[PDB]
């Protein structure tokens, strides 16, 4: 985490032994510490159970000669190193959330050498405690993301002196949120309870501790934090995780406390139930009081009149906080939030006490509305930045994955930091996962956002990587995760559809195929993966890869689909079964996310719906399959193809005829997937005279052209009847015609046999070009014929050449056409 | 295999038994039976062992009341039901390699009910026996591509009659050929031996009478597969596969045989070393005399005086054929080959005597250069056609992987096969791996090329890949080896290279793109299969697929290089480094294939080499790195861009400035990825002024365009900092500009907010446009400059626009640019 490179897989005399031949080092701490770093120490022994297979003994006494030691600047064993100098006790005391951890030599008598691991505070301490945590290998992530641990027999680490200095954000945490129905459905089947109890909240509150957040907003759609269960306060406090609410929830309310009583409680205005809002105020802040948590004050229900309220509300609210605490309001932590109606207030010189955090908010889409100007700048409460991964709500919701590239949050957060917003970051991060390396990186950045620059940002992706899966696979996977994180900010999984990419220029080929080469490339890593590593490349990179990829090419097929049913081409019928198989693989990827992988620890947080939106919200049944058009009796539906000119060119897969005429027992047969591209068409069977039959086109030319060359591309085969080759007749009709024979020179004579023989037949195709004047019409539609004058001539594309014509393997894209009967 | 939907899972009154609980039922036959017929009813045994756990016991007198009853038509058990009319001997005697597979009750006393398979001839009855093998389970393929037996406890078979009739063509077989470094390797891995002997050709027979061929080409090269070991004949002819040689093998002499001694044996001149060649002939006709090979006769060192010696050299070895034999020369069967000297022989009336086939060959890369005239169709000996998977030659050899696309095989087979050529057909198939599926497709069309056409061909792959991998995996896998089959079959692996491509228009990266979204398909299709079924599956699909996939990337990266290095872009460095790890995954892949997948078992059949062809042959040392360029200093290589139009448009990433002038204190800063294309660039940090910071881009214009539209794409940032918005100016240098106010509407407001606030923000971007005169220039180059005026400008894209516009999520492709410094 904070310092890489000084932590070692064996031991050496100047380096300090943490684990020896399977055992590890005791830990020391005072057995009256505060309880939450205790907590945090008891994590980190068993975080040594993890590497080495036996937890490291926590024990009151320097009963050893060697001893990692921890604790608080007034635990009593830091407390009497800072007094021998021991520890540059200077370096802490004051000091907010920070630790030193260095190696000292005769620490105390009977200790020959210790690693000491010293807080400032409580707070400081357990992160001191999580940084070792990490440098032995246990991952923030390896219970939210299942990420293992790697074994180990021996550890040493670096002498020197330790610290990630102090935070730079005071609060710095994530709001619950959108919760239902994937957090909801996880919390119900993990642990039977429809609310958030002390048991989930503690596991949440170490992920955010070893994460180096210290703050969290709960779930409080249809629950109570503070209400459904008397611990997740209790715990909350000792673990060290401060408490606030949202917007809109004064005075440790959570919103739900009103809404379930909403009968006996009343209106909710302040003008006509003021005591009994005061009074819900008052039990709130008596719930709180010797905790730390940040109090919420104002309130929602003429201008100068609206602006009096307000200011009467906050006032008021401060006396029962006074009055509760029995000290002075400023001594309790405050946030005021500005919303719509509150900043024509602002801007008209509305403020709070000046104590007071002022808390702005972002647009819902990670762009930040207002920051302060220099002269507001000033105000000494200081500011607060929420930040949205998920919203719901206009235009509409985005409830499903990671929907934020590295460089949108670093971009809009490094401004709000330049402009003095420093006391509290939130982000709205919906259920949690899967919005793992967003949370990382905004909490890091919290934490020093000088670290941040635009060259270093993928360090940061680079370094997470390494450390959830092995530094052999992070560059591949740091840039999976920054690539799938972009593909993702063109546009939400829930506002794409068939029409957000551009079908006719290309553009939505090429985002399909793109985002399937990002999963063949995320396939192929995760067959380089240790078994053990597996969930967690699911989680972190595999499952949004492989359901964007699919996704995409679900809408892409949705809008081949569309086009080719409108052309009345029967090739719309492969594009709806593309529909109907990616749309159920939607369905098969999230079951094995739910269901299978992990052994269905993650069951509920994978099953938001996201095929169907009509509007804003998700308040549809279910994933539903985009509406597909079928041609009935397909293989009837052919022949009555008309093209127009496009770029200079006509180019005509060669199936796609007008009309063909058949000969004497010889009928035009199709041979799908046969050439280089859609197919080929031949008189079937090569024993029979072809004399009158023909293949046409129809096409659509600009008036102005008045000569055009023809290229006729036909299988390399060979004069197997009659040495003077095979030819056929191309021409327009009513105009000139000319007679093409294609294979004369393809034979083993000595100026054949290697200038153009073997060449043409290894590339397995001839192509052919006559020059033919074009004759006036008045429509512009002309149609060209092919009349093959041998048994066995195998066509296979045609391109009518006006300036547009470009070399290529393929013979180029077809043009635009339309089928008609 | 021939027969399909007729064995079930579970027993059943109406079916007959051949398996109940895990014991099978007994095989009965004739323990004086032909042994090549033992031999297969052995393997038949065995078969039951794959599937059950226990062979079925192989007995000699009917011991049991339910048998599998198997022989030709004069074994002694098979005798008895023909003469009692309880098996329809007519419909077996006289007829060629045809089976009859029938249940009868009572068949012998104490019997009462039987499967009969009943011969008309030793290779008859063992096509029969290997049916049921089909039926119960084992694939042809069971060792040659590690297909796995299904286990079963209970099978049973329909009643009925069922053959596969006679076969179409006389003998079809295979050429093993081009057999160095791959098969040779291979061979000394797992024999030993530094030449093929009766153990490996064994393995090999076993496989081509699975396949229900007969007939084999041995390998030549370097070998003699009369000469290096003298079970080699006998094993072939016990066994029951019909021996010959190729074109210039006359005799029953392997070309080795001379060439091992070409100082003792002279200069194989026929009017010279008349009597040594004859002696050499007589020799190889002794060897071979009661076993059925066939024997090539003719011979290759004025035209009539050519033709004259010619006719002589035959009718001379006719005469020591009959000596050896003490039987007229037509009792044995004859095969001369038309190679060119002699095409022109045969025009002016040469033809060998009229008992002898007279071999035809395609013209190495798939296609029949020459088929019999109604006139020569009449030929008593008939006619052969020899085809190749493979070739070493011009214009350049194939040796790697299948070219050879399922339709080009049956394009030209159906019609060899309708202009009367059906005595001999055989295939080169190279090493044999990776031919698997040609080889199969080509041996059951040589079987009965009645059943297909241009409809069912893929119905054929389908039965193929459900007969490997399950019903379930069928369609899908069939699929994928279609379409690989197809690309292979647009360009050798070893005459592709960065040029074969059309780069600019995009026909590259979209057949790149598309081998590896095939690539995902196998990969996700492989990650469904039981663990048995891996190797199988990479050996006929993924590894074919993958490194096809590896090596399109590989060149496509390669020309990505060259272009972007001749235009002195520093993005040209990441398209090498993708070289170079392509090329490294090329080696990763042929090492998994020949080490680690089947535990090492085809250790050799993967090192021939095929990257780095200069020439026809594969004489360079190894596979060799394709030849890339670097940017020296890349970080420093920066701003210098001009672009040119096309399309009637100008498109730019907006870091491809020509050159950018900071502010006092901010300066312009990419930010990597950032935004839906390239990349942005903004004047960092945020807090201090933009005064005279200018982005500049340089771009020619046909002279034909008098105005132009120019759009700007940038972050929707919000106005943050002053609510009257971000603007910036744009205009040509020396011509009108005009300034643009981005984002003054992006507010809650009640008209601005659902209208345009919310759309734009959930976008993340701000398109804007401008029309500006264009003023006249005598060089046809501008300047379109970008001068913000307020902090926080993210740009993105410009598009000059005056006609060619595109809407579209991106923004359409840049347009063609150069850098200069
Ligand atoms: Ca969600
Ligand atoms: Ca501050
Ligand atoms: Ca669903
Ligand atoms: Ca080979
Ligand atoms: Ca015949
Ligand atoms: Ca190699």
């Amino acid at each position: 985490g904070d310092n890489k490179g000084i932590t070692y897989e064996e031991l050496n005399p100047e380096r300090f032994t943490l684990l020896e031949k399977g055992t590890p080092t005791n830990i020391l701490i005072d057995e009256n510490e505060d309880q939450g770093v205790m907590i945090a120490a008891t994590n980190l022994s068993e975080d040594f159970g993890r590497v080495s297979g036996t937890n490291a003994p926590l024990i009151f006494l320097p009963d050893n000669e060697r001893l990692i030691i921890v604790g608080t600047l007034e635990s009593r064993y830091i407390k009497e190193l800072t007094e021998n100098r021991k520890i540059k006790g200077d370096e802490l005391k004051g000091k907010n959330e920070k630790y030193l951890m260095t190696v000292v030599d005769n620490p105390l008598p009977g200790v020959k050498e210790a690693l000491i691991i010293a807080g400032s505070d409580k707070r400081g301490a357990i992160y001191g405690i999580y940084e070792l945590s990490e440098q032995i290998g246990v991952s923030p992530w390896y219970d939210w993301a299942d990420v293992p641990v790697k074994p180990q027999q021996n550890l040493s680490i670096e002498r020197g002196s330790y610290t990630a200095d102090e935070p730079a954000v005071t609060y710095r945490g994530i709001f619950l949120n959108d919760e239902a129905p994937a957090l909801t459905s996880w919390v119900e089947n993990t642990y039977g309870t429809k609310y958030g109890d002390h048991r989930f909240y503690s596991r949440v509150f170490e992920l955010i501790l070893r994460l180096r957040g210290n703050f969290l907003w709960p779930a409080m759609w249809d629950w109570s934090f503070y209400g459904d269960d008397p611990l997740n306060s209790k715990t909350a406090d000792t673990m060290g995780i401060i408490m606030g609410t949202s917007h809109h929830e004064p005075m440790a309310r959570n919103h739900q406390e009103w809404a379930r009583n909403r009968d006996k409680y009343g209106v909710w205005d302040y003008t006509s139930n003021q005591e009994v809002i005061d009074q819900f105020f008052r039990e709130g802040i008596e719930r709180v009081k010797d905790t730390d948590d940040l109090i919420t004050i104002g309130m929602r229900g003429s201008d100068e009149d609206n602006m009096r309220l307000l200011e009467r509300i906050i006032k008021n609210q401060r006396e029962i906080i006074g009055d509760v605490t029995g000290e002075s309001p400023e001594k309790t932590p405050q946030v005021w939030a500005i919303y719509k109606e509150v900043q024509r207030y602002f801007d008209l010189g509305l403020r709070p006490p000046e104590d007071v955090i002022i808390l702005l908010s972002d647009d819902n889409w990670g762009n930040v509305r207002r920051l302060p100007t220099e002269e507001e700048r000033d105000h000494p409460g200081g500011w607060g930045m929420y930040y949205h991964f998920d919203y719901v709500g206009a235009p509409r919701s985005s409830k499903w994955l990671n929907i934020s590239p590295i460089q949108n949050i670093w971009e809009q957060m490094q401004l709000t930091y330049d402009y003095g917003v420093d006391e509290l970051w939130v982000a709205n991060v919906g259920d949690l996962k899967p919005m793992e390396y967003p949370i990382t990186l905004f909490l890091d950045m919290a934490w020093d956002p000088t670290r941040f620059n635009a060259e270093n940002l993928l360090d940061h992706t680079r370094s997470f990587a390494a450390q959830q899966f092995g530094e052999d696979q992070a560059d591949e996977a740091a840039r999976i995760i920054n690539l799938y994180s972009k593909y993702n900010g063109r546009v939400t999984p829930e506002m794409l559809d068939r029409n957000t990419y551009n079908l006719e220029s290309g553009e939505w080929k090429k985002v399909s195929d793109e985002y399937i080469k990002l999963e063949a490339e995320a396939l192929r890593q995760y067959l380089t993966l240790e078994p053990e590593q597996r969930d967690a490349y699911k989680q972190l990179i595999l499952y949004p890869v492989q359901a964007m990829a699919n996704l995409y090419e679900m809408y892409y097929s949705q809008a081949m689909n569309h086009k080719l049913y409108r052309e009345n081409n029967p090739m719309a019928n492969y594009w709806a079964d593309r529909v109907e198989e990616t749309f159920n693989r939607d369905a098969e990827l999230s079951h094995d996310y739910n269901k299978v992988m992990a052994n269905g620890k993650w069951d509920g947080m994978m099953t938001q719906k996201k095929i169907g939106y009509r509007s804003w919200n998700d308040n549809f049944p279910a994933d539903t399959l985009p509406q597909i058009f079928r041609i009935e009796n397909p293989e009837e539906a052919t022949g009555g193809y008309v093209f127009t000119a496009r770029d200079g060119v006509v180019v005509i897969e060669a199936e796609h005829y007008f009309e063909a005429k058949d000969a004497e027992e010889a009928k035009w047969t199709v041979i799908p997937y046969m050439g280089r591209t859609l197919s080929s068409i031949a008189l079937m069977p090569y024993t029979k005279e072809v004399e009158g039959a023909s293949l046409s086109y129809r096409m659509q030319i600009p008036d102005e052209v008045s000569e055009v060359k023809v290229h006729v591309v036909v299988k390399s085969t060979l004069p197997f009847h009659d040495p003077k080759g095979h030819e056929y007749r191309v021409g327009f009709e009513g105009g000139s015609k000319e007679i093409v024979n294609f294979n004369w020179n393809l034979n083993e004579e000595p100026e054949n046999i290697y200038s153009v023989f073997y060449p043409t037949v290894a590339s397995r195709v001839v192509k052919k070009d006559v020059t033919l004047d074009l004759h006036d019409t008045d429509d512009g539609f002309y149609t060209l014929t092919l009349e093959p004058l041998d048994p066995g001539i195998v066509f296979q594309k045609i391109v009518v050449d006006f300036g547009g014509y470009e070399e290529s393997r393929l013979f180029m894209e077809e043009s635009p056409n339309k089928r008609i009967e």
